[PDB]
This record gives structure tokens, sequence and C-alpha cells, in this order.
């Protein structure tokens, strides 16, 4: 099996190692945080959002014992002293927030894992993966890539219908998003300065920016530079959905949308026609869920303005679309 | 001293008396619900999101008094029978929900009530009315008139100010909106058959259909059949905010937007620049308030599609534009 | 099979279904409510708390399919008039609310219905049960039962064994409980004239009226008058816990009382002894989940004061209790 | 004119700024934190729970300029390096989270003031003061003191009046607490390793520990060893009661404890007889706010069990202690 390490057992860490769980052919060898064994552990077990594991864990000296298997369990804030050569460890989930680039990430390189897949934006000058759209631009000599954004993971299926049946003149991108640790649970100082972010997380509408539209030329080259947009965070605990509003290079109709959309559904692209709200989603494994119950044409003298929405689970979407390609990767 | 009734004493209704006791020339002779008199003193003297009434409230039989002046309470769910003449009301405003068209408000004429003004749009058998935009399409002889929706108070400023600037094409409106008491407080059935608004309110991304945009050309004619939207309801108790995706007919900067939109700045429409978040609008008294840090111009080979937000407190923006446009026609 | 009829597609109804398809040997035939049956299926499909149905649930005319069985659905608000008798109902799950009390839920019985279960506390005059507890007081005669309320499924497991093993002279109880659908939205009048409830569920801790101690007597005899407590409703959509302060006739320790709690353990009554809160109980199938980290004795001078806690899930908690009581009360007859 | 220096502006310096703003003859000079004066400013007049700043507030060079009078800002994360001498800062209110103990707390004073108040619990060797409590164990000499935490403000004078009144054997205490900053927004890794502040702050009740009853010593000494209780930290952004079940030395009834909380209310601990919610007391001056409503004196077999129960902001009530206090303290300094 392919050796995992998660260097950040948080959010995104922890369901992906419940995810990498249920695979076969890959497990996680060692897991990365600040804290010790016990608060992991229990972490792991109980979910507020996502629910207790179906499974069993349990701890050890220094591990935790998952579905029979040891764990390594370490607390060592800089990626460069993990053992990771000792443990045979191929592939290392980047999910700590504080290793976002390149140079940053390459410490676990240099700590003897092989690859590091970075479970966020990385930066213009690594490979980002939305699987189910672009996993075929690996070929596993890159060392370090990048899964994108929750976001971008949403968005990107649906802009590529949109892209390759009618064509994209331009766009622009509204997330209603769920509220994440980076928001201060009450009104508080913010470690990088973002005064919105500093407001109480679940008490407030929060505009927010977002790269997710700017960078989208990443994983669908032909849209480069045509869509742009922002994000409001909102008090729900996880559950989001994406709105792209676009100038079509064609007419279009609802239908005629919807149709495509449902043509290029997958196990990372579901097709939705219920009048489904945002806990529907919660613990979906659809990297997006497009929603044709909101696909808005409007026909003004000819001129056409198009609305079309998606939804995803940040976390558990983003997860299993970050484990799916982990699992392209690990193959090359 | 115009003499108002107020039928239905709920969150528009009680803030509503609020505002006119700091009123000129308005007096409140009446209210009606269906509920005792003690339920509306206790609801009127402590708001969970308002916050306490500011101002003395005692309760007398059959009467409330606030700020020393006697106020009659009555529970009657047929306006039909409701004692407006002896009691010489000249405006009422109806604030129930259950009589927005000119044929069930007109039940409060009926009943010897002058004039009525309801808290909602009224069909286009009735003139609607945004305080700020056109107020002046009242001449007086008007029986029954609209104060449309909270939404469209927030949108028609902001739309009027693109249009006499820029001219505008088309737009696409998303609201990002308070849950409303038309939504369950958990997953039920709903009395209008509303699948969405049947869900739990205050733990869902709700989307949700809403005439704002498409009724638009009710208070600005020249808007008419050019801008279409939806709403999300979304887990705050109150305050809320518009976003326009537009086509303008001109090119446009976000510096010659936002100037526009300060040098129209007003009581009814308001311009802020701070980074505010949705908990900071709430209780406000603009009927708008245009968020230029969220005004987005983006331009692909010259083409432009253009964002902007407003704030609004779709519960006390709202109701002081209801009480602005009741002293302008109580005048007339 | 036994055969079912749910009246009421709640919160306890809408769950009462689903845990009746995992169970063999009954059958639900139909539901009741006040709603046509495409809004009553997407309830079922989807929920808010307790997740996505796992299971097939298909729409047909006048009836829903659920795992390949088809259920009919009805909209009527009076229950004297549904098909109970046309159906071969034995027994109705009575969850709207508005008929707990006996002459009310007999409008079942007039319908051709054999029995009924009532979803909540159903008045003194009919037996009360909490499943592993007091479900021995049915021979199956009865038609017209109670399930007690959320509240005293929690309670009544962990005063049991604080009344055999220590005895109690007196108690007070205060339950954290989930906000539900009787309290409004936002702040609007409330039907029943209770100020509290009137306000806003989700922004408010609620002082509420219970009466599950004061009628712990129908559930446990020995400790009837000896228990009154009150309720604080707080911003969670589900799970709840149950906190007694009582007085006991002897004296105990921390890991006494602990020890005998978990010797009562059950599928009815669990033993926890994590760090929980409340998110971890949403969906549990306890009908109550003793919380050993929260015993705490105190000694004054040798006087003692004792705070017990148990958490439980308001919806599937008491939802898994009901359907285990009308298993057991179907088994008789 | 008494020159104060708030070191942590947080929700209570924050808070403390405004009510200082009220105050005639003292005056906050310097504010400390870990961030530039942009933010600073903007949390200031900008607040989710308390509202906007009712007052001027603009940006200076390095500075705050409230209602027309400029406040220094500093971004030192190490107390002892503070210009506190330099200034003539009199007293610092230590409103971190960082220095809760006599040693750390120092820190100030080597670095030039005369005076500390510590704005939570700060070891059993610190006077503790609830104002309208115990101020007069104050007179002046002492260089670090406590004003305690937010629910010992709220519990002091309700079980110093049961105290006087009636006597009281023991009594476990049951505080419904609002959300706090140590709580994680998401369930994360948690600093202090507490498994349940580790817990998404807005979407559990959250049993936690608390020292105020059992500390209560410091502040009513004929209590010492008397109280003990936790608390359940629940999803409101603030406002918080206490619930206390104690038994007493002699009979009582509602009407007498009502009456006698009635008599002793004051600007410090208020009286309440409305139906009122959490939402109603977001914003109160009161350091605790009584609620006769949820009053309850149980009698079994002549032995008797009493709940009482107060509200409180745990933000703007303990403010309005601390800025109490503090005026008090200076007035003997
Ligand atoms: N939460 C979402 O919806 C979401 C979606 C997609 C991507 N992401 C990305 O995933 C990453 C993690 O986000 P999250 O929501 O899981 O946040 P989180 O704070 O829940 O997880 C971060 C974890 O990393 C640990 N950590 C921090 N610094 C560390 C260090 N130096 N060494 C080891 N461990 C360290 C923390 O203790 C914490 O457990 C971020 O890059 C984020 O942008 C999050
Ligand atoms: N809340 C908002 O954000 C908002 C904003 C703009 C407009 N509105 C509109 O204002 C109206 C009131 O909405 P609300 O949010 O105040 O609703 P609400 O439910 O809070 O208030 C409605 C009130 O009317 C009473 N009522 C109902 N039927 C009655 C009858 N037959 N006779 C007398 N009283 C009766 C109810 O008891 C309740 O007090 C609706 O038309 C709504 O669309 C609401
Ligand atoms: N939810 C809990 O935590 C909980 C726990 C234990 C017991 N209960 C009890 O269960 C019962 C239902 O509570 P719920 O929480 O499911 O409430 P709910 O409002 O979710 O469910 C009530 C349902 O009954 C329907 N209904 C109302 N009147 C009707 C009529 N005349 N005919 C047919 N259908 C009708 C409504 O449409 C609604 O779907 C109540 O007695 C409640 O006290 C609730
Ligand atoms: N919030 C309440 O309900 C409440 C009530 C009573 C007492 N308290 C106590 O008051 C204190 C502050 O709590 P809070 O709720 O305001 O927390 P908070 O985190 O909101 O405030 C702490 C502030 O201190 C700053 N800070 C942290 N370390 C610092 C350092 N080394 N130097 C300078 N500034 C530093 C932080 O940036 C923050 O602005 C704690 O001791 C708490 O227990 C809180």
């Amino acid at each position: 099996s392919i050796k995992v390490a998660i260097n950040g057992f948080g959010r995104i860490g922890r369901l992906a190692l419940r995810q990498i769980e249920k695979a076969h052919g890959i497990e996680v060898a060692a897991v990365n945080d600040l804290t010790p064994a016990e608060m992991l552990l229990h972490l792991f077990k109980y979910d507020s959002t996502q629910g207790r594991f179906q499974g069993t864990a349990e701890l050890k000296d220094d591990a935790i014992v998952v579905n029979g298997r040891e764990i390594k369990v370490f607390a060592n804030p800089n990626p460069e002293e993990l053992p990771w050569g000792e443990l045979g460890v191929d592939v290392v989930l980047e999910c700590t927030g504080f290793f976002t680039n390149k140079t940053k990430a390459e410490a676990h390189i240099r700590a003897g894992a092989r690859k590091v897949v970075i479970s966020a934006p990385g930066g213009n000058d690594v490979k980002t993966v939305v699987y189910g759209v672009n996993q075929d631009i690996l070929d596993g000599s890159e060392t370090v890539i990048s899964a994108a954004s929750c976001t971008t993971n949403c968005l990107a299926p649906m802009a590529a219908v949109l892209q390759k049946e009618f064509g994209v003149v331009e766009g622009l991108m509204t997330t209603i998003h769920a509220y994440t640790g980076d928001q201060n649970t009450l009104d508080a100082p913010h470690r990088k300065g973002d005064l919105r972010r500093a407001r109480a997380a679940a008490l407030n509408i929060v505009p927010n920016s977002t790269g997710a539209a700017k960078a989208i030329g990443l994983v669908i080259p032909e849209l480069n530079g045509k869509l742009d947009g922002s994000a409001q965070r909102v008090p729900v605990a996880t559950g989001s959905l994406t709105e792209l509003v676009s100038v079509l290079e064609r007419p279009a109709t609802k239908e005629e949308i919807n149709a495509a959309m449902k043509a290029a559904s997958s196990e990372s692209y579901g097709y939705n026609e219920d009048q489904i709200v945002s806990s529907d989603v919660v613990g979906i494994e659809y990297g997006s869920l497009f929603d044709a119950t909101q696909t808005r044409v409007m026909t003004v003298g000819g001129k056409q303005l198009v609305k079309t929405v998606a939804w995803y689970d940040n976390e558990m979407s983003y997860t299993c679309q970050l484990v799916r390609t982990l699992e392209y990767f690990a193959g090359k």
C-alpha cells in the first residue's frame, strides 16, 4: 500500500483519514499536529457536523489504532524534522494551512517523503487539480501539487460545461460559504489583519475575498482571465453553494444548460433536481452538486445573463476530491 | 394629527410603533392582533434582535400605555369588524401578511378607515412606493397603497443611481437574506407548500424566490423587464444584503460607481466604506446602505460585468421606509 | 406483520417511520398529516439534523413508496375519518401533539384502529411507559397508552438507579434542552400564551416549564412527589441533557454512583465516560445516555448533595424508545 | 484624575473603555494588544453583540481618539516592557487572560504602574472582590487585586442574600453560559488540552468546569467550602444565567426569597419579575439580575430544596462590576 502522512489533523485532515480508511491499497502511516494524541483521537472519533466515526479508534503510547491498525502521532510544528523517511512515507497531505506554496511544502521532502499534496491553492508554479476536470495533467514527476480550494472544486465542473457547450465571455462568482476556523468565535483581533474575519463567525454575514474564480485558469485554461468573484461567509457550520452569473457566447435556455450538466455528471459532479437546502449537502461525496432548480436564463432585447448554482460541502466534498486526487497521483 | 392603526403587531408592526413614537404629526391610536394585550405589551418591550424599548410601556384593560399615552388594543382576525370609524383612524398600516392586495386591504376602508398602506407588495392593482425613489407618484387620492418589500427598498435606490449615471441593459439580483417567520423553526410541513421554507430556518442556506427584481418596473418604470433575481435565506435573525450583477450601457469604474452612490446618499440611502458585517446593520434607519467596499467592475476584452452590494436591516430599514412613506402620504 | 399508522408526520413521526423500516414483523401501512404527499416525501428524504434517509423513497398517487413498499398518505385533520379499519391498522402512533389525552386519542379507535400509543404525556389515566424501566406494566389489554416525554425517558433510568441503590429523599431537575417546533422562529405571538416560547428559538436561553419530574411517579411509583424541575431551551436544533440535583438517603461517592449506572446499562440506557458534547448525541438510539464525567457528590459536614447528568437526543432517543414500546405493546396484542 | 491602562483590548477590555468613558474622575490613557491600532479601533466601533459604540472614534498616529481625547496604543506582548511609568499609569486593567496571578500581573508593576486589577480570578493569594458584596476588604495598600469571574459576580449577591436571611447548609451551582473565545469556532485542537472547549462553540451544549462556587469563600467567607458547581456553555454569543440548588438552615417560601432579593436590589444586583430570556439581558449594567419567576421551593416531608436563578451578561455585567471595583479601589490608592 502507498503510505500517506497527514500534516495538520484539522477539519480536512481528519476527514481525509476517514475517506482513506474506506479506500484499499492506500493507508495513512502517520499524522502530525500541535497536540497530544489523546486530543487528536477524540476529535477524530467525535465530530460536530460530520457525525461519529464509523469504525474503531483507540489510544496507544504515541499512536492511534484505527480499525485495528496503528498510526503514529507526532506534535512537531516544523515539517523538516518529521520522520517521514524513517516511516517510508510516499505522499504527505499538507493540511495545516501554513505551508501553502512550493518552497514551504518542500520541507516534507527534506523530511523524507517523496510527494506533497497541498489541501489548498498552492501558487501558480504547482499543478492544481480538480478531480473530474483536469487530473490528467499529472504524470507523477511533480513533487508538489495542489488540490485547489473547496470553492474551485465546486465551480470548476460547472464552469467547464458552460465553456465547452456554450462558451464563456465573462462571469462573476458569489459563493455563499459556511464559516470556517479562520474566522473568530467572537469579535477579536485577527492574526492576518482581516477586519471581517475578525468578527463572530456564527452571528454575521461576512463578505470575504476568494481567488477561486481568478485562478480558474489553472484548472480550465480556456477560462483564464474570464472569471472573478467573492464570498459571503454565513452562519452554517458546513455546507456551501456557488453562484455563477455569466455572459455566454451563444444563446441558451435553462433546459439546455441543465441537460448539459446532467450529461457531464460523474462521481465528482452530481446532478440535483430536488428543492434541497445546505444541510442536505453535509457529508456528500460529490465535489460539486449542480442544482438544476436554480438555473435562470434572462433575456432582455436578445442579450442574455445566466445564473447557475452548485452546492458543495466545503469539508467533505473537498476532502473526497482531495483523496481522489491523492489516489490518482499515487498511481504515478 | 393623523391617527394610525396597526393591523398585525408583528416584527414590522411593533417596530413601526417605535418609529411613529419618535415622529411628529402621526400617532398610533390602536393596534390589532390575534393575542391578548399582555402578550403584545411584552413583545413590544422585549426584542431579541432590536433591543428593549427605550421608553415607558404599561398595561391597562384593553389598552397599552406607551410614553404616557393610551393606545387601544384589539384582537379580531376579521379586519372588516374593526372599529376604525368610531376611532376616526385616518391610515391603517396593514402588517399581518394576510391582506396583501387591494380587495383584501379594502376591508379597513369598509371598517371606516380612510387609507391603507400595505407593508408588502400589494399587486399591480396598487401603487407601490419606495420612498426616495418614486414617492411623487402619490397624489393623495389613493385609497390603498403599498410600500413594496424590504428587498425592493434596498434594491431600488441602488439601481436608480446606476440607471441614471450609466444606464442598465440587464441585471441579475441575489439577496442574501435573514431568515424570517415564514420559515419553520425545525423541518416541518409548510402552509404554502414551499419545500424550502419548510426547513429549519437557523440551520440552512435556503434558496427562495423573490419578486423584488421582477417587479422593479412598478418603482422605476425604465427598468421594467430588465432585472430578475432570487434569494438565499441564511441563519441570521435580521440583517441582509442585496447583490446586483448588471450589464451597463456605458463603461464604468469602481471609483465612478462609488462616487455616484455617495453623492446620492441620504436618510433613505446610506453610504458605507468600512469593513462591516451584517450585525452592524441591525437597527439602521436607512432603507438601503450601499457598501463601496464590495463594488467590483470586471472587464474582459472590452466587455464589462458590474457587481454592487447594499446592506439592509430587512426589519428596521423597511420599517423606517414604511413610516417615511406613511408620513408623505398623510400630507396629501 | 403488525400494521402501524402514523398520525402526524412530524419530527417524531418521520423518525419513527425510519426506525420501523429497520424492524422486522412490523410495518407502517399509512401516515396522516395536513399536507400533500409531495411535501411529506420531501421531509422524509431530507432532514436538517438527522441526515438523509438511508433507503429508497419515491412518490405515487396519494402514497409514498419506501424501500419498495407502498404507504398510503392521508391529509385529514379529524382522526375519526381515517380509514384505519379499512386498512387493518393495529396500532396508531399519535404524534400530532393535538390528541394527547385518552378521550381525544380514542378517535383512532373509533376510526377502526385497535390500539394507540401517544408520543407524549397522555394524562394520568393512561399507562405511561419508559422502555427499560416499566414496560412490564403492559399486559396488552390497554387501548391507549403513552410513551411519556423525551425528558422522562432520559430522567427515568437515571432516577431509578438512584432510588434502588441509594434511595431518594427529594430532587430538583434542570433539563438543558434543544429548541423545538413549539417555539417561534422570531419574536411573535404564541398560540398558547407562553411569553417565553414566543421568543426567537435560536437566539435565546428560554426558561420553560416541564412536567417530566412531577409526573415521574407514573413511571417510578416510589419517586411520586419526590421530584420537580424545570427546563432551559437553548440554541441547538436537537440534543439535550438532564441534570438532577438530589438529596439521597445514604452516603455516596462519585465512583459508586457511576458504577451503579454502568451496571444498569442496556440498549435503552447507555453509559459514557468520554468528554462528549450535545452534537455527539444526535442520532443515538439509547433513550438516555448517562455521563459519568459529570457526576459530582458534595459533602458539607456529613450532608450530601448529588449531581447526575444524562444526555439524550430528544428526537431520536425518544423515537427509538417509542418504537421499542410499540414493539413490546404489539407483542401482547 | 486616575489614569488607567487596559492590557488586552478584547471583549472585556473594549467594553471597559466604553464604561470608563462614562465615568467621572477616571480616564484611560493607553491600551495594549497584539494588533495594529486600525484593527483595535474597528473592533471598538463595531460590536456584534453589544452594538455600535455611541460616541466618536477616529484613528491617529499610533493612537485612537475617543470622544475627542487621544489614547495611546501599544502592541507589545511582553507586559513588563510597557511604558507605564513614563505615562503615569495608576491602575492597569489586566484583561489578556495570560497574567492571572500575582507573579505574572506584577510585570505591570515593574513596568512602572502603581496597581493592577485582574479581570479574572487571580489565585488564592490575591484579594478577590465582587463589588456590592465584599469591597470593604480593600484598604488601598494592595498592589494586585482581582474582580473575580463573571459567574462569581452573578452568584455572590444571590448567595449573600440567602446566607443572611436563611443561612446556607450547601449548594450546587449550574451556570448556563454563553460561549466565549476560549471555545473554538469549529472542532479543532485546543491549546489548553480541554476536549470540550475544543468543540464548535455555536453548535454544542458543552460541559465545562468553573471555580466560581468552590472559590466563593474568597468573597463570602462564611460560605467557604459550602458551594460547588459547574458550567454548561450553549450557543448564545453573550448572556448567561446561574442556577443554585441549595439546602437552607431554616424553612423558606418563594415569596420570602423573592422579597428578600427585591429589597437588596441595587445597581449591582437587579431584580426581575418579567418573563425574560437571555437576549433581554445583553448589555445590562447589573452585575447580577435575580429572576423571581424561576424561584422554586420544594418540600418533601419537611425537607426543603431551593432553586434560585440569576441572569447576567457575562460581558457587560462583569465589565460594569470591574469598573465599579476599579473606581472604589482607585479612591483608596
Ligand atoms: N475547511 C474547509 O472548508 C476547507 C476546504 C478546503 C481546503 N481547506 C484548507 O485546508 C487547510 C486546513 O484547513 P482546516 O479547515 O482543516 O483548518 P483547521 O485549523 O481545522 O486545521 C489546521 C490544523 O493544522 C494544525 N497545525 C497548524 N500549524 C501546524 C504545524 N506547523 N504543524 C502541524 N500542525 C499544524 C492545527 O492544530 C489544526 O489542527 C487550509 O489550508 C484550508 O484552507 C479547508
Ligand atoms: N420581517 C421582515 O423582514 C419584513 C420586511 C418587509 C416586509 N415584511 C412584511 O410585513 C408583513 C408582516 O411580516 P412580519 O415579519 O412582521 O410577520 P409576523 O408574523 O412577525 O407578524 C404578523 C402579525 O400579524 C398577526 N396577525 C396575523 N393574522 C392576523 C389577523 N387576521 N388579524 C390581526 N393580526 C393578525 C400575527 O399575530 C403577527 O403578530 C408581511 O406582509 C411581510 O411580508 C416583513
Ligand atoms: N420533538 C421532540 O423532541 C419530541 C420528543 C418527544 C415527544 N414529542 C411529542 O411528539 C409530538 C409531536 O412533536 P414534533 O416535535 O414531531 O412536532 P411537529 O410539529 O414536528 O409534528 C407535528 C405534525 O403533526 C401534524 N398535525 C398537526 N395537527 C394535525 C392533525 N389534526 N391531523 C394530522 N396531522 C396533524 C403537523 O402538520 C406536523 O407535521 C408532540 O406531542 C410532542 O410533544 C416531541
Ligand atoms: N468574556 C467573558 O465573558 C469574561 C467575563 C469575565 C472575565 N473574563 C476574563 O477576562 C479576560 C479576557 O477575556 P476576553 O473574553 O476579553 O478574551 P479575548 O481573547 O476577547 O481578549 C483578550 C485580548 O488580549 C489580547 N492579548 C492576548 N495576549 C496578550 C498579550 N500577551 N499582550 C497583550 N494583549 C494580549 C488579545 O489579542 C485579545 O484582544 C480573561 O481572563 C477572561 O477569563 C471574561
